[PDB]
C-alpha cells in the first residue's frame, strides 16, 4: 500500500508528519513537492492515468480553484466531518482544511506600539512611508489577503489600498515571510505581514539567533473590531483519479485526528482545526483574537481581481 502525495507544504516537519502516518497505518509515503500552482498543473498535464493520490496545498483559495477544475472527487468520512468545522471544508466534500494560519501584523517593538495599529487597510496610511516591507506578490499567502480585502472592501477600494500600501514600501518585495520578519527586527523596516507559525517557529528554535529576532518583533491581530483578522488554512482533497482512493482517504483522516493535529500545533506552531487540542506555548502567548470565518467561501473567486489589483498597484 502507497500513496503518491503531491504537497506545497514547505516546512522541516512534513517529513516526520509523514512518517507518523506510515507507522500508524503502514501505508508509504511517495513525496511530490512543489509550489500549489506547479501542482496542480503538473496534475491536469499527467491526464486520468496520474500517481497523483492526494493534493495538499497551504492556502485555500487554491483549492478552491483546484475544485473548481474538477481534481478532487467526493470523500464521505465520519472522522473528517466530526472534526473539520463544516465552514473550513468542501460542502461536497472535495477538500478539507486541516490546519490554520494568521497572516498578521509584526512590528519592531521599539519602533512601534501596538496602540498605533489597527487593520490592514490603515497600512496604506501616508504615516507608515518607507516602513513596510512584505514579500513578493506572486506568494498566495498574499493573493489569499488581498482576496479577501476584495470580497470586505470591494475592488475599487481595495486598488486604491495597494497603490497605497506599495507606496510605503521600504524595499522591494525579497525574500520570504521569515526574511520579513528578520528584516523588522534589524530595523531595515518597522512592520510587515506574515503567518503566525513563521513567528512561533522563531520563538520556539534552538537557535540563540532566531530567539533573538523574535525578541524584537511583536505580533498583533489586525481588523478585530469588523471582520476579524484574515485566517488561510493548509487543505488537502483526493484527487479524482487517485490510483489509492483507499489510502487517500485514510492519509485525510489521519491528518485531522488528535495525534497528527497535536503535532502540527506543537511542531509547527499551526493552529489545529480539531477542538481540545492544545496550541503551541509560544502561539498560544500570541493572545486570543477574532478570526474572519464570513470571507472564506467567497476568496476563490476573489483571486482574479485580487492579481489584477495587485499587478496594477506596482507590487512586485
Ligand atoms: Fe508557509
Amino acid at each position: 500500500q502507497e500513496i503518491n502525495l503531491y504537497s506545497s507544504r514547505h516546512y522541516n516537519t512534513d517529513n516526520e508528519l509523514y512518517a507518523k502516518f506510515t507507522a500508524e497505518t503502514g501505508i508509504k509515503v511517495n513525496l511530490i513537492e512543489g509550489k500549489a500552482d506547479e501542482l496542480l498543473e503538473r496534475i491536469k498535464s499527467e491526464g486520468a492515468n496520474s500517481p497523483a493520490d492526494v493534493l495538499l496545498t497551504v492556502d485555500l483559495a487554491r483549492l478552491w480553484r483546484a475544485e473548481e477544475d474538477g481534481i478532487f472527487q467526493p470523500v464521505q468520512s465520519e472522522i473528517l466531518e466530526t472534526n473539520v468545522p463544516e465552514y473550513l471544508r468542501s460542502p461536497d466534500g472535495m477538500w478539507f482544511g486541516f490546519t490554520k494560519r494568521a497572516r498578521v501584523i509584526m512590528y519592531n517593538k521599539g519602533k512601534v506600539k501596538p496602540e498605533e495599529l489597527s487593520t490592514y487597510e490603515e497600512l496604506a496610511d501616508p504615516k507608515w512611508k518607507g516602513r513596510v516591507i512584505i514579500r513578493s506578490s506572486s506568494n498566495e499567502y498574499n493573493q489569499s489577503l488581498v482576496a479577501s480585502l476584495v470580497v470586505a472592501d470591494g475592488e475599487e477600494s481595495t486598488l486604491a489600498w495597494a497603490k497605497g500600501f506599495v507606496s510605503n514600501f521600504a524595499r522591494e518585495p525579497q525574500g520570504n515571510d521569515t526574511a520579513q520578519i528578520e528584516a523588522v527586527s534589524s530595523g531595515e523596516a518597522d512592520l510587515t505581514l506574515a503567518n503566525t507559525y513563521y513567528m512561533g517557529r522563531l520563538l520556539e528554535s534552538e537557535d540563540p539567533a532566531q530567539k533573538a529576532i523574535a525578541e524584537n518583533v511583536g505580533v498583533f491581530f489586525p481588523n478585530q473590531e469588523g471582520r476579524g483578522t484574515h485566517v488561510n488554512v493548509s487543505g488537502v482533497g483526493v484527487v479524482k483519479t487517485a490510483p489509492n482512493r483507499e489510502g487517500a482517504v485514510k492519509f485525510i483522516e489521519f491528518l485531522v485526528s488528535e495525534p497528527a493535529q497535536a503535532f502540527l500545533a506543537q511542531n509547527n506552531y499551526e493552529y489545529p482545526v480539531l477542538a481540545g487540542v492544545p496550541l503551541n506555548k509560544s502561539v498560544a502567548s500570541f493572545g486570543e483574537f477574532k478570526s474572519d470565518t464570513t470571507s472564506l467561501d467567497k476568496l476563490g473567486p476573489a483571486l482574479a481581481p485580487a492579481t489584477k489589483i495587485m499587478n496594477e498597484a506596482g507590487w512586485k
